[PDB]
């Protein structure tokens, strides 16, 4: 994929209508949203989704009852907001209590326990007394623990539809709802030679600890640049999470903008910069997305997503590199770290003509200069 063709918005056809969808945006050709559309059915006058992605899974209540989407992808609010969908950029948690009638879930799995879980707490306080919940899932995902929790939290349960190992369960609110758990964690890691405090919600990348291949990254930039290397410099921090990288750039002096998709990463970006008396931009954005047409850079760096025991580089890690060619100036340097199985080299290769290899460890540390 091109850059184009990334931050593209293309509708499918439905019948009756159409929903955008784009690369990096989840709920489209997912077998648990899939269910969703499925089963799905109007209850009440008020309705709300906590894990909208396209907006799919819920589409059916669309017109025939109000209906709130609680996202914190900016790839899928783009998409929602293509749609035309009622959305807003918010996390599940932040839902009113005891406002609606009924709640659409699409197990979050992939997010961990604790934002599931945050999740299934959020719809019972979401839901008034005698509200319903639809909670999808798969069985290989964890769907009978979480299904499970959820009877325990809210009372009456039970499944309604099945497709090979995903399932659909129905809820109501019997009982009153627990308050919400803390979601605030903190841990405090040094990293050359400075103390730093790091603070974040639930379903960050790496949580509780600083990443051996974040630290690798930085290690190898300070080699190649030196420990004053970035004062006063311009640095893109693609996937900046909760600021592994982006704390000790901005504590080292650089004037950094870091772009993250994930809402719950942002301001967990952004609590840990205020905790470290440290100043940096937390963009919410897709790759790029939030940036001006002429925004460059001086350093761009990023520990790009990736999938566990995989061996091919994500669309959107492509897209990192792909606008890291793009956003940064003659002269400029590109940082990337990657585990030893993803095939950057060529990709480097070709968008820099020209590539580096500077760590090669548990990680590889890969370097890149733009050319004039
Ligand atoms: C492997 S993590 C690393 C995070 C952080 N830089 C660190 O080193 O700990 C990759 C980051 O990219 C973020 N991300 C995923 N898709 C994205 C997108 N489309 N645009 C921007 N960031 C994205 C993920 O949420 C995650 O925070």
């Amino acid at each position: 994929l091109t850059r184009e063709a990334y931050h593209r918005l293309t509708p499918l056809p439905h019948p009756g209508g159409r929903l955008f969808i784009k690369p990096g945006a989840r709920g489209y050709r997912d077998p648990v949203h899939d269910l969703l559309q499925k089963t799905v059915e109007p209850f009440g006058e008020r309705a709300l989704d906590l894990n909208p992605g396209v907006g799919w899974g819920s589409l059916p209540l669309e017109g025939r009852m109000a209906v709130e989407r609680l996202e914190t992808s900016r790839a899928a609010f783009r998409c929602l907001t293509a749609s035309g969908l009622q959305a807003r950029l918010a996390l599940p948690w932040e839902a009113a209590a005891g406002a609606y009638d009924l709640v659409v879930l699409a197990l979050p799995a992939g997010r961990g326990t604790a934002y599931v879980q945050a999740s299934l707490v959020a719809a019972a306080r979401a839901l008034r007394m005698g509200g319903r919940l639809y909670l999808a899932g798969d069985k290989n995902k964890g769907f009978e623990r979480y299904f499970k929790e959820a009877r325990a939290l809210l009372g009456y349960g039970v499944v309604v539809r099945r497709e090979g190992p995903y399932r659909v369960a129905l809820l109501e609110k019997e009982k009153e709802a627990p308050p919400l758990p803390s979601l605030w964690r903190a841990f405090s890691a040094r990293i050359l030679g400075a103390e730093y405090t790091f603070h974040h919600l639930p379903g960050v990348f790496s949580a509780g600890k600083v990443d051996p291949a974040s630290l690798l990254l930085l290690e190898a930039l300070q080699e190649r640049l030196g420990p004053e290397g970035v004062r006063g410099r311009q640095v893109l921090d693609l996937g900046a999470g909760y600021g592994a990288l982006t704390l000790p750039l901005a504590r080292m002096g650089a004037e950094v903008v870091g772009v993250e998709d994930d809402l719950a990463s942002v301001l967990s970006l952004q609590k840990g910069l205020e905790a470290n008396a440290l100043k940096a931009q937390a963009l919410h954005s897709d790759v790029d997305e939030a940036l001006t047409e002429e925004a460059r850079f001086d350093i761009i760096v990023t520990n790009p997503p990736f999938h566990v025991g995989g061996a091919v580089i994500l669309d959107v890690a492509q897209a990192f590199v792909n606008v890291a060619a793009a956003r940064l100036r003659p002269g400029g340097v590109f940082f990337l770290v990657s585990n030893p199985f993803l095939k950057y080299e060529p990709l480097l290769e070709e968008k820099f003509g020209a590539f580096q290899t500077l760590k090669v460890a548990e990680y590889k540390v890969l370097f890149a200069e733009k050319r004039g």
